[PDB]
């Protein structure tokens, strides 16, 4: 045999395409093998069904399970996805004994734990196009697997990963991983197959890649761990092969997936560049009503940059500029040698870029990370506010993982005898004493802790800086700091009982609603007119 089944397990709305399976789908057709995709995002109240009649009629010999997010990454919320998703996988082994692979970019933020929690064969940990190649071949016939590098290996002591070497594989380049040559075929309308229509038209958002991983080192993002450290570029060629098949299938609204889409920058300038001469080659180019979204730090962001993102089509920047302090900064937003690599002039320079050429700005702030105190938060409230962004979101507090810089370091300070200042969780019984990886008997052991306590219950431990304290006293502060007047273009932690105004799209109502009504784009992009959609809605309800 020789088929694979992909599973997609996120139930999150409004739905995103499970990009992670088309890609690993054109490896695997390309290595000789069949995929079917079964997609879980819109059989929400009856997967058990969709699982119980597909498994019925099929037999795959490897089944693959994307684990795209742990939790929704929202200090204040702390719901875990990763139950959901056992629960899918224990239906699986109910229904089959083919063995399970598990993969994604959550996933990799601590896939021996999850290896290990979910009770299944395998796992990868980043881009896992070549490396489920080579599992599904050692699969189909009948080989060993102890030898697949970068394999993670479900053992009766523990998992296990064979090296490509740091037992946890932790901040690797992984650029040996990626598929840089491919172009990913995107489908539409094809049974057991990723549908990116339906997802746009659900959703309101296609996806494309053009480099995975991110070389900087910033103390609370788990991408260089679980991504890799160093860029794996695509083929300028096959990525704008792939939007220009997105574009032809009517899916115009593109978010770029890559860590930052403005580092390594000739790269995405050269992007630009192909999708510009495109756009002029040909008016019937369906790249000519692209609308690009994008990630972006505040730097590297000049004039030229710019008017390309402006010819190319780009029609919003999301920019993490996450704070103003220097203090604060420091340690923080950092490359891999420990140095900043912005002021505020690069985000007030992006802002005014963007404004001159009609492109829209949301300003990323991150607050309570060490150093924080109300006097901190007004700063950044402050000059954050007159740059006029188009969305300015405010986040209040950090979810910890074990590859970041901050899990990493406040595991330092518990040293397992004691607890750190700051520590949190909605659901701790008591200190929270963290181990650093040196003083654990594994990964896995290192890993789950920052997701469960002794007793295997859900402890999704946070940092709140102790300088916050009088950590709700701080959201009600920090919203009166906000004009009425500016109510509209903020997201902010929500007070107690109002709607939701959080930065946070996971099965956010106002945001579901938009795609039923038509609307597409970045999930910020419509926020500032939420008032008059909602009145909209109402009147052609009635
Ligand atoms: C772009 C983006 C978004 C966009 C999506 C745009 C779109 N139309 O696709 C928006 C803004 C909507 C968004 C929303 C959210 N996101 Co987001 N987002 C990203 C980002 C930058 C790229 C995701 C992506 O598509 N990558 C490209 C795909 C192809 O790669 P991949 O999925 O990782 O798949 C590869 C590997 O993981 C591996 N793999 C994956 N699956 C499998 C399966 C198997 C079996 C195997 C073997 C291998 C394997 O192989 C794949 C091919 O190389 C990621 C970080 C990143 N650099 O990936 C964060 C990230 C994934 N998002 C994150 C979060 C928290 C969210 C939200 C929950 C935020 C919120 N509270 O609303 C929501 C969830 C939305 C949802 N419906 O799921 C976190 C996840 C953290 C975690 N621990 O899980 C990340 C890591 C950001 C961060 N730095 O913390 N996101
Ligand atoms: C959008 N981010 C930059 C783009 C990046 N590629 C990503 O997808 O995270 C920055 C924002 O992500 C959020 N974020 C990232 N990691 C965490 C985390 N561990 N806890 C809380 N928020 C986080 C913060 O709001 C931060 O301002
Ligand atoms: N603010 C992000 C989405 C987001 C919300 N909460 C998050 C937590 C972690 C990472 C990203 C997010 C955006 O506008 O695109
Ligand atoms: S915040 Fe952006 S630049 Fe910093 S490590 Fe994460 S993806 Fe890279």
């Amino acid at each position: 045999s020789r088929l694979v089944l992909l599973v997609n397990p996120n139930k999150v709305h409004p739905p995103i395409a499970p990009y992670a399976l088309d890609v690993l789908t054109t490896a695997l057709e390309d290595e000789g093998f069949e995929v079917e995709v079964l997609d879980l995002t819109f059989r929400r109240d009856d997967w058990k069904t969709c699982l119980h009649e597909y498994f019925a009629e099929r037999s795959p010999m490897l089944v693959g399970v994307t684990v795209r997010n742990t939790d929704t990454v929202y200090a204040f919320e702390q719901r875990p996805f990763v139950g959901e998703h056992r629960e899918i996988i224990t239906e699986i082994r109910r229904l089959t004994d083919a063995p399970v692979v598990g993969g994604g970019i959550g996933f990799s933020t601590m896939p021996f734990a999850l290896v290990e929690y979910f009770g299944i064969e395998y796992g990868v940990k980043g881009p896992g196009e070549k490396i489920l190649c080579e599992l599904a071949t050692a699969i189909s016939e009948g080989r060993d697997t102890a030898g697949i590098p970068g394999l993670i290996r479900n053992t009766e002591r523990g998992a296990v990963r064979v090296p490509p070497a740091e037992p946890t594989g932790q901040f690797e380049p992984r650029v040996w991983q990626v598929d840089q040559l491919s172009v990913y075929r995107r489908r539409s309308g094809v049974p057991r197959k990723v549908d990116n229509l339906e997802y746009y038209r659900r959703g309101g958002l296609g996806s494309i890649l053009t480099k995975n991983g991110c070389a900087y080192r910033c103390s609370h993002c788990v991408e260089p761990d679980a991504k890799g450290t160093r860029y794996g570029q695509r083929e300028l060629a096959s990525v704008v092969d792939e939007m220009e098949s997105l574009a032809a299938q009517g899916i115009l609204d593109q978010h770029t997936t890559d860590s930052e889409f403005n580092l390594s920058i000739a790269h995405a300038k050269n992007l630009l560049r192909e999708i510009v001469r495109r756009r002029h080659a040909d008016p019937d180019n369906p790249l000519n009503r692209l609308r690009l979204w994008v990630y972006c730090q505040p730097s590297p962001f000049d004039e030229e940059f710019a008017d390309l993102l402006a010819a190319a089509g780009c029609r919003g920047v999301n920019v993490g500029s996450d704070h103003i302090r220097p203090e604060l900064l420091s340690g923080w937003k950092v490359t891999e040698k420990g140095g900043t690599y912005y002021t505020f002039e690069d985000t007030e320079r992006l802002v005014r870029l963007c404004r001159e050429r009609g492109i829209l700005t949301m300003v990323e702030a991150l607050f309570g990370m060490p150093g924080e105190t109300p006097e901190t938060v007004r700063a950044c409230v402050d000059a954050f506010m007159a740059l006029d962004a188009t969305v300015t979101g405010f986040s209040l507090g950090l979810r910890l993982f074990p590859y970041t810089p901050m899990g990493i370091e406040i595991a330092e300070q518990c040293a397992g005898v004691r607890t750190a200042p700051g520590l949190q969780s909605n659901t701790a019984d008591g200190p929270i004493v963290l181990k650093p990886l040196r003083m654990c008997a594994s990964p896995a052991e290192y890993e789950r802790q920052f997701m469960f306590d002794e007793h295997g219950n859900f402890r999704l431990v946070c940092y709140f800086s102790p300088g916050l304290l009088p950590w709700h006293g701080a959201v009600a502060d920090l919203w009166a700091l906000i004009d009425p007047a500016d109510h509209h273009r903020v997201m902010l932690p929500t007070v107690e009982g109002m709607s939701e105004h959080d930065n946070n799209y996971a099965d956010n109502p106002f945001l579901t609603s938009l795609g039923g009504l038509g609307y597409t784009g970045a999930f910020w992009s419509h926020w500032r007119g939420r008032e008059e959609i909602m009145r909209k809605a109402r009147e052609a309800a009635a």
